[PDB]
């Protein structure tokens, strides 16, 4: 992973991309009946399985301990769903493309208490992606940065292994930074523009964290064992045999 | 503000720095009695007043509308308190320097339910600042970035004025990015190191957002009118006469 060139990093990440999933509802049946939160939860459930497979294909990620892999995914999974959603929605002003068969506006979010506020923040992020003209190659870099960065400050351990793990994570993040800069330099941007755009992109990740926190508050308020993937479920999914 | 050189931006920010405040408790009296949350709340109350004055001195900030100034401070105030705390604590491993007369360890945080988790995240951030050898000039740049960036995606308005306000904010943020790079180039870092360090610094701001969200959850759970500064209080403090 640390021996990869920028071009090789980009190719690895593009190759790792998960598929765009469809919502599971009967399109011949009335929409009034189906539960929006039910549809959204089922979609998120299925997306998480593909996210596990994607994660294992991000350079450097499988170099980490299983425990640390689980910690990183536990911290990042909702941010990763959200940046994916915002990316898919970028060319659909005023709408969130949850799936190709589930394109929702802010008014449709009003059916669930607290959801319109979340819809609005996500729509504003999609708007920002449009204003910056975010590219696919940049998007995959950002998504990988979220995976590696979101949980790296909360390991709460300074065993020798943990010190080594944190060092490796920051080395991989540095490679992704190099890659973003390389993509921008290729696009013809000046050195000033390169640094400015790097900062603009990384600063949006703070807003994505914020959205995830507001989202997790909503989910935890549901007070449900079938909501939020547990440590054990994530561990089970990541702890694969050969 | 947009005509400022990097050196002039740095000088303005260093000059704008608020003072380090002391905790209000009788040092001749027993510590067992005073309320940790009481002490922390009183400190935060007084720090916020100085934060208002600091904010007005960040280049570009008073160019914005009063409403937008209030929105930005409403979004950022706890992040700003937290980055200040982490900076003050950087050279005190295992401790949080709330004030020069109030240096607390994680065990002291245990007196309040939910506080040790917050103490731990803040201590880990201070640790990271140490690992990176964060400089004072870099710190003031980051704090100003938090002020301008934290609320810029949640204006939820596309009046002509709001479009102009968001454009100006991003122009000022670009200047601060230029300034950070200039500070790093001065320090002798290579172009690769410059971009890498810029990214490392901006990525910590996502963790600071996370901490603020966990903090605001704690404060809102207190269910108290004397906790969390209202829109009106912030408006009153910012809406100064001449
Ligand atoms: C309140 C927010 C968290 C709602 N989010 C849903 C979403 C809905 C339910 C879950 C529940 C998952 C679970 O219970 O395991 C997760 C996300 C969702 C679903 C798929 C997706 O691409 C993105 C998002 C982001 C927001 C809308
Ligand atoms: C649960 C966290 C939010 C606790 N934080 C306190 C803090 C305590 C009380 C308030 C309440 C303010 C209010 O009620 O207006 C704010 C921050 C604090 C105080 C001063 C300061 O430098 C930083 C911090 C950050 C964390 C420890």
């Amino acid at each position: 992973a640390l021996s990869l060139t920028a071009d090789q990093m980009v190719s690895a990440l593009l190759d790792a991309e998960p598929p765009i999933l469809y919502s599971e509802y009967d399109p011949t049946r009335p929409f009034s009946e189906a539960s929006m939160m039910g549809l959204l939860t089922n979609l998120a459930d299925r997306e998480l399985v593909h996210m596990i497979n994607w994660a294992k294909r991000v350079p450097g990620f499988v170099d980490l301990t299983l425990h640390d892999q689980v910690h990183l995914l536990e911290s990042a999974w909702l941010e990763i769903l959200m940046i994916g959603l915002v990316w898919r929605s970028m060319e659909h002003p005023g709408k969130l493309l949850f799936a190709p068969n589930l394109l929702l506006d802010r008014n449709q979010g009003k059916s669930v208490e607290g959801m319109v506020e979340i819809f609005d923040m996500l729509l504003a992020t999609s708007s920002r992606f449009r204003m910056m003209n975010l590219q696919g190659e940049e998007f995959v870099c950002l998504k990988s940065i979220i995976l590696l960065n979101s949980g790296v400050y909360t390991f709460l351990s300074s065993t020798l292994k943990s010190l080594e793990e944190k060092d490796h994570i920051h080395r991989v993040l540095d490679k992704i930074t190099d890659t973003l800069i390389h993509l921008m330099a290729k696009a013809g941007l000046t050195l000033q523009q390169q640094h400015q755009r790097l900062a603009q992109l990384l600063l949006i990740l703070s807003h994505i964290r914020h959205m995830s926190n507001k989202g997790m508050e909503h989910l935890y308020s549901m007070k449900c064992k079938n909501v939020v993937p547990s440590y054990d479920l994530l561990l089970e999914m990541l702890d694969a045999h050969r």
